[PDB]
């Protein structure tokens, strides 16, 4: 039938390892239906950059969980891998030994984030009891015991362990050193009176508006002393540096003054990485600017996500004053809005 | 013993697919389930975890002897297992697909693991001119591949947004200052040939060139400069790969490329002739090979061609190549002695 | 305002619609609160 | 009475692997006793700085293993530090 | 199951000990048996495997409750199993042991883990005076942890290939140099005491020292420099740890030293001041240290200390420390805001 | 000071936070006396 | 089945450590001797120069 | 050629090697064949 085989053999990877977590005075931890409280992250110590933490919840979720204890295994932090995995929790007593120990039927499949465990893990009213000795002075210990699976592979045969190796490229650091070192620079870039100096052909080819105002025929003039007005320092040199070697590593603080530089400059990259950094910032009280500022410079994707971020949140976004402010100055953005939400989600019926 | 989740997940699926036409496919002659393997293809979006195709002439197992049996392969991967799903497509003469199979689910798959279909296809069937599979004698297989991702809930933030994010396009402008030619700032000279390029990125992508032009040679020899050790067919993809960091036509004059590679020390361009030298471990070319290695010191093919030459010492030795090149080189079948034995010093 | 909002798709169509938001905008901000409880529910 | 309790509970750590040999033509492999040949070095991948090497003989030293093959497990390289392991042999027939 | 290594093996033991102390014995008065903790230390040879001696006022429990025991635990290692051996004992009056009590093995230790001996000294007995076991209130114990490595054959020639060399004395060498100041060139005081040292080696150790030195100013500079930030007791450390580097004596000269290192830029004896300061976390201290840190820039002992405040706010807050501090510097406690408002399970 | 500790996180950007604290520090050091016990567990 | 004893806590710190570096005493030294620093000797080796701190 | 390709691990250190192949190259090409042709194509 239809099938799948190997002609090789599937080998099992797998290393175990435990943790316990300890609260102090747990009844003393507050008390009402679902209160979710977590544990700090660990980790095994071979882990290959891999975190978890533990999500007990006191009274669980769901009705009949109100005498019960929930216990749930959520990983913390991966460097976006599938995993695989299986655990296994359990109770020291007052004598300092495995109690409630239930282990799953298989290992469970993972991802980042994921919370797995056993609902209805342990009952309340039970725990409370002073005489199981799950309970010293109040004192909680968890002990879990983890069994994770990778089912990677080895073998000796076949020769093929070097089979040639490549590193990465590094043009972008090349350009970065030619951006620190900027040896052989042939254009005095001059910023808020402060002077900077950069590379003939590199904004030659880079934007339209750029290689447009050098191809006006009089270089060797302007070109010495080119005058640039409505940046300032730390906007350009960042603009040099993405141009250079297309990073930009403070654009989140500076989203915006680099946007409109952009737009004046005309470079779509970094204007579209501004897009993404602005509605990837979005608050109930900026999007109405950032509509003005979209509307002036042509920001399509964040004007559609900005248009219906604020179609989603009008009752509380129109109450700003600031969206007043710009209904007063700029009629066109709220008649789009009114446009876009017109023909959405009611025409009913 | 259940436990649920309390929220959501979603799949997402990147596909892509990878084309080969093996050319020659009736006197390709690659018995006993002998591998032809392909040429590994990256994902394209998230270049970060590679593929490779593993195919059998003759299927291997007495049951798919008739039949050319067809299986993936994962060469590398950053230690992690995928789930991806596949489909394969024999295209007919007019290039059209005909041999139409799916995986019903989709396999997990691991690095040095494979999956895929035994009896692909009758190879007599396949070999015959009626059906029309042969074009040119060139087996032509069109395969396309989906890797399942599948995180969860996308984070409490929706992340709707879009932003087309492509590459960043530094060397389609980059050589836009050659094929527009951009009125650049130096001029290089290969046999006569006119060729116009630019001090700065030159000076950038390595020492030598930044060097030497500035060396006392910029400043009576700004814009013309004198290169005599190469040919312009091979400076031609030499001088693309300074505008680019990936050469299109590399493989084809792959030895004279690290020849000027070597000449002017361009790291990566000369780890990517090891690797296009490499795709021609042969049992007759290690002599030539050498040459190349000891001549620009070549190190990870020196150690990968020394040891297939050790693997295959029994029909190396036959050719009249390395009798030739102990007579020009013994030092080098010495350093050969010195890994076959440092393999085998105990026993 | 309801009308309007009804038939919206080719209302907005009309040079009069364009006149009257450039020279009244408030009123089609007061609409866009109107509509900002309707479109609420998703 | 005469004890060093630990003041801590016992937690144990554990590492799983398997390697295969794999050997062509077995038959042939200059039969005598005493013989020394080895398995490629091999490593778990999270090792840590630990390989691994196997080690079988054509014919098992000493005279008990005339007839039998003597099998054994080296640690190739360490960092100078103590392995407490559980090994495991078998045949893929 | 069974098989045998054929190779040889021999023991080996780099032993070593570690005088340890700790003033006023009578009222200590760590109730509850919590522990009071000895400072790191290793056994000089292999510097990165570092011991401590973990101690009990009170015994655990009942069992041990009228007794007080006695333990180590480790620090950190380099992930590695140890077979250590340990001797405990105490010196009486007359300086010499007389409560001697000896492992009978040598014990397997992990990163963590302790051993030693519960029930281990009789305390009211060695509290009383008769006895002459505490001298001025004094526990002047001695121990001697002598740890076992062993080997297979070295890497068996034997061909024993190894003479027994001598450590490299660069420090004494230096130590010799300046406690017995031969051939010194540039001449500094303080407070009317005055001391010459070596130009160069100072320049070599401080970077600023070689600034207010590299700029020609020497003539008038190097026969009569003065220094203001020091006294001469203080002083005498400071030449002390630049000839030198291994603090002889951080505790009882530490704080002003720590100033007085990061008016110089002292990187690493910058960090073993906050090592100095590390081990004296107390309910009244730490709004000092604070302030001092933050005016010092000791970002480890910065965040352990806002650490440190931040678990135990709940009754450290309430000294009058606290207080002239939050009158004085209280963007300090906004700064801890910062710090504990993400962190601490902020809930909620 | 129940819903500032709340929401520090967010509240921490506000210009008024760092005001009040530039002018008024006691008032968010007995914020953080409101937190000592509010922590205890976890 | 490698095994390796290992343990862990639950919670830990308290009175904890902090992070020292080792001992970078000595290869200033040889920046001393390198860059030469203010020197303060002359040698000759068959005439051939250098100098070093006294 | 058998002696030495048994004792190699310590033979190669003779700097009188280093002297006959330079000097004279065609039995070291005779002790390549002799070793890889046969006791070792195994794999």
């Amino acid at each position: 039938g239809p099938v799948a085989e190997s002609r090789c053999y599937t080998q099992i990877k797998v290393v175990k390892f435990s943790y316990m977590w300890t609260i102090n005075n747990f009844s003393f931890c507050r008390e009402e239906m679902g209160e979710v409280i977590k544990s700090s992250t660990f980790s095994s110590g071979a882990n290959d950059k891999l975190k978890w933490c533990l999500r007990v919840n006191p009274k669980g979720l769901d009705e009949e969980s109100k005498d019960y204890l929930s216990l749930y295994l959520l990983l913390v932090s991966c460097p976006k891998s599938e995993v695989r995995a299986k655990f296994k929790f359990s109770i020291l007593n007052a004598k300092g030994e495995e109690t409630k120990a239930m282990e799953s039927q298989r290992a469970y499949r993972f991802v980042q984030g994921k919370d797995w465990g056993f609902k209805k893990f342990i009952r309340r009213d039970f725990l409370l009891d002073e005489a199981n000795g799950l309970l010293p002075d109040d004192k909680l210990t968890l002990f879990c015991e983890v069994s994770v699976v990778q089912d990677s592979v080895n073998i000796s045969g076949q020769n093929t362990m070097n089979m040639v190796k490549v590193p990465e490229c590094r043009l972008a650091d090349e350009l970065g050193g030619l951006w620190e070192n900027s040896r052989f620079t042939d254009c005095c870039l001059c910023v808020a009176g402060q002077e900077f100096q950069a590379h003939k052909a590199i904004l030659a080819a880079r934007s339209p508006v750029f290689s447009a105002m050098f191809e006006h025929e009089m270089e060797e003039s302007k070109k010495n002393r080119v005058e640039i007005n409505d940046v300032e320092p730390e906007v350009f040199k960042e603009m040099m540096c993405f141009i250079y070697t297309g990073k930009a590593p403070n654009l989140d603080k500076m989203a915006d003054d680099l946007l409109a530089a952009a737009d004046k400059y005309a470079l779509e990259r970094l204007k579209v990485m501004c897009e993404d950094a602005l509605c990837s910032n979005l608050s109930v009280e900026n999007a109405a600017e950032i509509l003005i500022l979209a509307d002036l410079h042509s920001a399509d994707q964040l004007k559609t996500q900005a248009v219906d971020f604020i179609n989603y949140h009008a009752s509380d976004v129109l109450e700003t004053s600031g969206w007043k402010s710009m209904v007063v100055s700029h009629p066109h953005l709220v008649a789009e809005a009114y446009r876009s939400l017109a023909s959405a989600q009611c025409p009913f019926l």
